[PDB]
C-alpha cells in the first residue's frame, strides 16, 4: 500500500505601499514638517491680506 | 518660551493690483487726465450738428 498527503502550493499576499504625495488629493495640502509638534499648545498663524 | 517660525513651501498674494486700462470697459471712456482740474470753474464741450 501506497498513500500520501500533499501540499500543492503556498500563497501570499504583498501590501500596497502607499505614499500620501503619489495621490492627486495633495493640491489641498501644503505638506510642511514639524520637527517639534508635541511642545506646542497654542499655534497661531498669520498672514497679510 | 515663544518660537517664532517661517514657511518656506508657500507665499502669499497680498495684492490684487487692477488696473483700469486691462478692462474691456475702457473702450467706452475717452480717458484723458487733468493734473489741473480742481482749478477750475464750469468747463463746456461744443457740438456742430
Amino acid at each position: 500500500d501506497v498513500e500520501f498527503d500533499a501540499l500543492l502550493g503556498s500563497y501570499c499576499n504583498t501590501l500596497s505601499l502607499v505614499r500620501f504625495l503619489e495621490l492627486g488629493l495633495s493640491v489641498a495640502c501644503v505638506c510642511t514638517k514639524f520637527p517639534e509638534l508635541a511642545y506646542m499648545n497654542e499655534g497661531r498663524v498669520q498672514f497679510e491680506v
